[PDB]
DNA sequence: GCGCGCGCGC
DNA sequence: GCGCGCGCGC
């Protein structure tokens, strides 16, 4: 079972998962120079459609284009259309990185 | 030192019967009268108190009620469960034939 | 397997 | 605003 990486980096496309919501278009932003410290080892997380974000670990991050099909089906939670939406046409919406 | 379950029941006795895939379950013997189609050997025919179902189920399956009331008889979620402690109690001679 | 809850319908 | 379907988590 070739594993799921354990760090990414600024403007990967990934699918996150929050309790409560299905696992979601998101992406990996930047983590500027500057700032206060992260958590260890988690990632600044910025959610399609909705334009929410966190940070979480690699433990809820899944590749976009491996883990596709497996959940990028539709669904009626608002903004998740809007994310499938967006994760193919606009990918870098608020993309700071670079 | 362990005391045996019984390896037989009497119409009318109450139990908690397992099968597979469901909790212990609140239940009871209930008779087997002459005129029907024998059953298998070694098999007591089982009434499943909250659901009302039915079936056939050997010693190895069933456990006196009383003595194996704490261990089994706490609440849980499966459909008619709660509604079967409850009968097993109040009302266990729900549509029994056996006497 | 089963109850909660979100989000749309009527 | 209340019902219901379906996908969440336990």
């Amino acid at each position: 079972a070739r594993p799921r990486p354990r760090e990414y980096k600024a403007g990967d496309l990934v699918f996150a998962k929050m309790k409560g919501y299905p696992h979601w278009p998101a992406r990996i932003d930047e983590l500027p120079e500057g700032a206060v410290k992260p958590p260890a080892n988690k990632y600044p997380i910025f959610f399609f459609g909705t334009h929410e974000t966190a940070f979480l670990g690699p433990k809820d991050l899944f590749p976009y284009k491996e883990y596709k099909d497996k959940f990028g089906k539709s669904n009626k939670r608002k903004g998740f259309n809007e994310g499938l939406w967006e994760i193919e046409n606009n990918p870098g919406v608020k993309f700071t990185g670079y």
